[PDB]
């Protein structure tokens, strides 16, 4: 609990760092008793690393890993996600016994320390292709064995989607079919696109949501926010705007709790 | 190979009847050893019922059940699906010990009689909210107890989505968290919206598809199909056009196997 377990995020730049900052703040807000760790790469500015060190217990510098897999990334319309291979470094954190990896585009709404009851690999179904798990929230065990197997698989075969999710699903191939306890409830990784696709289910189950995931190309930090009125300017067909209170929450935490540390 | 097990579909009109007929035809194509059963309501024309009788071993006349739940159905942009409550009559078929219910907008691509190895209630996850099962394909056990419990729950509480899926998820509430064998692989209910949302996963796993589900407001029978070239006309953002070969297969079956019996 105290020091052998951690939440772990990743940021390769100052843009996703604002996300990592909001995530870590929300984990603090909901009183985690676990360490907070962030993986960062050299593009993150020196000043931003310093700010990350005020929220996170440790900022750990790693090299970018980039799939360069243009084909499969285009197939997803996410040409910019080749560097998500950098996530594989999370397995190197052998200073911890068990960890929860959380995408820097997530936001915690409730304490989720009970995720440490789960065993590797435990993750929520991915909307869209639900026999694959979504790699935005997952419980794992750091291991030089696993780390190096994953790096080898990455270098030899790559990823079916050009990012971390394909390779992680291929490596952890039994998830769909084995042990229901490794299927985390969707309320630990609620994507805005599920709120948009089956709003009736969200109206009935959505109040129990513990983690919201701002999945997709447009990230919370790309919206224009007005803190006087607590409003965002938005464009047609936006899954974030079905239930925009999550996005406004993100911005509220940024504006009041993160912006002062960026002074 | 066993006569007291059946595939079961539903049609409340002559439009979805074309769907049922292609489904039935596809189940014959792939050598099912089970009985074929369609539930029909008084809107289905006399002549169409006779056509159904050439494909289906049993055509069974039941009364429409309609949620009238305009609020929840609108929430989903499916105003027309209140009549999907009629599906609950599938539990009345006590002449059969086990059945697979399949939507009239599914198409079989491979023998799926191994679905009868499963118990009630086995269904594939729903791509939008994957802690709910999709009610387009499901394995169940006809029963007077279950049938009446469902009609009662439908009458007094209704359905969180205005249709069958919501009430069946509420009734079979343990599905997300209990017994992984009851989570059918997505290849037994592959919705075209998953092909569209995560194309990389489809490119790697799609060859294994056993059933395709043309879920959504626009149905294969709503398309303009040219049998000479084997093409359909379509408008932007149509997830059936990501991998249109399935749509075309539906129409090839329809044109060659079914249409001659209608006109
Ligand atoms: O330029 C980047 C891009 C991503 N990230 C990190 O990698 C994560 C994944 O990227 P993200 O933009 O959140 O991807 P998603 O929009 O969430 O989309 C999917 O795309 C990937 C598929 O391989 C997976 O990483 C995700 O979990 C999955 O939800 C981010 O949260 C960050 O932690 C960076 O640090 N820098
Ligand atoms: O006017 C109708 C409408 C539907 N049906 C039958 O009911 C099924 C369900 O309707 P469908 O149009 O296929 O719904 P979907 O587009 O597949 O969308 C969702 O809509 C419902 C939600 O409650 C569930 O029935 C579905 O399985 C679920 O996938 C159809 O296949 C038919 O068997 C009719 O007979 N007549
Ligand atoms: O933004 C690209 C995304 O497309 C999808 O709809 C998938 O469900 C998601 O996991 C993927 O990474
Ligand atoms: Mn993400
Ligand atoms: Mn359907």
């Amino acid at each position: 609990s105290m020091t052998d377990q951690a939440f772990v995020t990743l940021t390769t730049n100052d843009a996703y760092a604002k996300g990592a900052l909001v995530l870590g703040s929300s984990l603090k807000q909901h009183r985690t008793t676990r360490r907070l760790v962030v993986l960062a790469t050299p593009q993150v500015s020196d000043s931003m690393r310093k700010v990350l060190e005020t929220v996170f217990d440790e900022v750990i510098m790693v090299d970018v890993l980039d799939s360069g897999d243009s084909a499969h990334l285009t197939l997803m319309k996410r040409p910019e996600l080749g560097v998500t291979l950098t996530k594989l470094h999370c397995w190197s954190l052998t200073q911890y016994s068990k960890c929860v990896f959380m995408d820097a585009d997530t936001l915690v709404l409730a304490n989720i320390d009970d995720l440490f009851d789960r065993e590797e690999l435990s993750a929520a179904p991915d909307p869209g292709w639900p026999d694959c798990f979504n790699s935005g929230v997952f419980v794992y065990q750091p291991s030089v064995e696993t780390y190096n197997q994953l790096l080898h698989l990455a270098s030899e075969q790559g990823s079916f989607d050009g990012g971390d999710q394909g390779i992680l699903n291929t490596f952890f191939s039994s998830w769909a079919t084995t042990d229901i306890r490794k299927h985390l409830p969707f309320i630990y990784n609620l994507s805005s696109i599920s709120i948009y696709s089956y709003l009736p289910a969200f109206k009935v189950f959505g109040a129990s949501a513990k983690v919201v995931h701002f999945l997709g190309r447009v990230k919370p930090w790309n919206y224009t926010y007005d803190p006087k009125t607590k409003s965002v300017k938005s464009e047609a067909h936006d899954p974030n705007m079905t239930h925009p209170e999550f996005l406004i929450l993100w911005w509220n935490i940024f504006t009041t709790n993160v912006l002062p540390l960026l002074q």
